[PDB]
């Protein structure tokens, strides 16, 4: 039973989104019945370049100067966004225990929290808590793949905007 | 020339953090070094990726990575910088995540090493799953013996910047 959620990424249809979905299938989906290892894609030279480009487009109407999330999953997503062409965006990392925020300053800034894929939503909310605790303002949460697990709804239930590039249909699942 | 100077300036300004601090050692000081402020900055990280590829251009490797958290933005900066395809990985402590290193030639990276233990922990993790480590590269060497520790294991060690570049 899936909790199907809106994939705002469907509106960015085009060559780059299809190329990424094909990479995610080839790198990350192993046919349990199957399992998914997104880190193979977020740490791949071409999939990561597409992730940075597409996650900027996905969030082009949101105001933020810094991007980051909970280690380890968020980290290559945030750095792909920082490195992608466009306006200057800096990065941070939230540690899982401990200064929980490393990297660029988030105090007084508008921040995008990212994940590769949210499992329960807790990881995103943990990053949000950390940012808000030091005076950052979270504009929303963006992910690469939404897996219809209920995490989206759990995030939105706490007042946060949520968007993803790809959904379960894009994984061939 | 110009790129290396631009980076050294960013590293002094972003990562040599001024102000009175009791260090980890318990000893007081007038600054500490936090390379993450540079490795997670839009321009410093672009320069790091570019200069680290130039620094290791004669080495043959298809994957780059090191011990979390310090190595991670260094490896991804390499991967995202223009040039031939290089994929990335991350070493966790008590396991390799990301791109496959088994059977591959691998560059181990660190932002800055003190003892060399973090980098050698990554080198051993890689070797333990069949990766062949071609060398270790770091953004900043701080003349602390890390180079010697790494070379003592038969590995080449290179850094983009040295302790002189930090303007202390």
């Amino acid at each position: 039973h899936h909790h199907h959620h809106h994939i705002e990424g469907r509106h960015m249809a085009g060559p780059d989104r299809a190329e990424l979905a094909e990479l995610v299938r080839r790198l990350s989906v192993v046919h349990a019945d199957y399992y998914v290892d997104l880190r193979r894609a977020t740490l791949h030279h071409r999939a990561s370049a597409l992730i940075g480009r597409l996650m900027r487009e996905l969030t082009a109407d949101w105001d933020y100067s810094v991007v980051g999330g909970l280690t380890l999953g968020a980290d290559p997503v945030a750095t792909a966004i920082m490195h992608a062409p466009g306006r200057p965006i800096d990065a941070f990392v939230v540690r899982k225990s401990a200064r929980l925020i490393e990297g660029s300053e988030v105090t007084g800034q508008r921040v995008l929290v990212v994940e590769d894929t949210s499992t329960t939503g807790n990881s995103a909310l943990t990053a949000v808590h950390a940012v808000q605790d030091v005076g950052g303002e979270v504009v929303g949460v963006a992910t690469v793949v939404d897996r219809a697990t209920g995490a989206a709804e759990a995030i939105e239930a706490e007042g946060l905007r949520y968007r993803s590039v790809l959904g379960l249909a894009d994984l061939g699942l």
